[PDB]
């Protein structure tokens, strides 16, 4: 019987299918099929409430491992019984480089939220900082920004000169500065960019939109996920990524309770093999997302050039390369799991106001 994995399409799903999905299906004799979505829990909630679940495994945002666990959508793992040790015998919990954010989470890769421009279209002056992303006088033109408040409020505050710490025990210090007053400042900063006649905003929802919008010259700068920009670069599009105030974030799989392959154990078997040392390392032959396991990282580093072509080194492109981390923010998934409803109400009211005050 087949197992249905839900992921984000384009270059990301491709990296998963080629790195670990197709090898897992061939090894186990369990077909592994891929469905595209754009994140969140609304589809799986609708399926669950209808008694008609067709999804088995979801590739999810960190915050959604927490929510989906708390809502009883996802299965609570027994981590070292359910997931495979490293080849040398290291238990999975010691191989995954840090702890899980929820009992329902198993890591796959790490990624960055950053931004890019089209070097062939931007002109002689070249963006270099998150402040440049917001600077409509030096860099006039439309921006593409993410449809949701998450990530936008962080970069807005850093562009306003509020300091992030990057990773440290307890999470990024930026989040303590994102109470009501800080949220209001961040909303005002985004509203300012989007209302500026020399700015303006396109809200992107799907991972391929930022590179496409830049390739077509529809915006001068776009936030996005670094692996999507990387894919476009390797296809020859002259994008340049800017890593100032990049947000380092962690991605996961979760197992859907009562999906087609749940009771018979087939979905768990697929999940354990996809998240193996070899599987997670294999995905990084295709896209610049870093494996969650120390064992997989070591394989990639020893095997450079690790890209599929046998000549492009992948380490300098990774979210975790020291050069790319110089001014990073560490995503806090508890903050967004706890506060996204309250924040989203204000965010969507701001977006609705952009339209209501817009003159054709």
């Amino acid at each position: 019987g087949a197992v249905t994995v839900v992921s984000w399409g384009g270059a990301y799903t491709e990296s998963q299918k080629l790195g670990y999905g197709d090898p897992t299906a061939a090894k186990l004799g369990i077909p592994v099929n891929w469905v595209d979505y754009t994140g969140g829990l609304s589809e799986i909630k609708a399926q669950k409430e209808a008694g008609a679940i067709t999804w088995d495994i979801m590739d999810v945002y960190a915050k959604d491992t927490i929510i989906g666990c708390d809502e009883g959508i996802f299965h609570e793992f027994d981590f070292d019984k359910d997931f495979l040790p490293a080849p040398d015998g290291t238990p999975a919990s010691q191989d995954f480089f840090t702890s899980m954010p929820s009992k329902c989470a198993v890591g796959n890769i790490l990624y960055s939220w950053n931004f890019a421009y089209n070097d062939a279209k931007i002109g002689d002056k070249k963006p270099k900082s998150i402040k440049d992303f917001f600077n409509t006088k030096k860099f006039p033109g439309k921006r593409a920004i993410y449809k949701g408040a998450m990530s936008n409020l962080e970069i807005a505050l850093v562009a306003d000169g509020v300091k992030a710490s990057g990773a440290q025990a307890g999470g990024d210090l930026l989040y303590r500065k994102m109470e009501g007053a800080g949220i209001d400042r961040a909303l005002a900063k985004i509203k300012k960019l989007c209302t500026d006649p020399n700015g303006g905003c396109v809200f992107w929802n799907a991972g391929a939109q930022p590179p496409e919008l830049l390739a077509n010259g529809e915006v001068v700068m776009a936030t996005g996920w670094n692996g999507r920009f990387f894919n476009a670069q390797m296809e020859g599009t002259p994008l340049v990524q800017v890593w100032d105030a990049q947000i380092l974030d962690y991605e996961y799989f979760a197992l859907v309770k009562d999906g087609p392959g749940y009771a018979d154990g087939s979905a768990m078997k697929v999940l354990a093999e996809m998240t193996s040392t070899e599987g997670l390392a294999g995905s990084a032959k295709y896209i610049a997302y870093a494996p969650w396991r120390k064992s997989s990282i070591a394989i990639m580093e020893a095997g450079e050039p690790w890209f599929k072509d046998g000549k492009t080194n992948m380490v300098p492109h990774m979210p975790t390369a020291p050069s790319n981390l110089k001014s990073h923010i560490l995503m806090n998934p508890d903050y967004w799991a706890d506060n996204q409803d309250e924040i989203n109400e204000k965010w969507e009211a701001m977006k609705a106001g952009l339209h209501h005050h817009h003159h054709h």
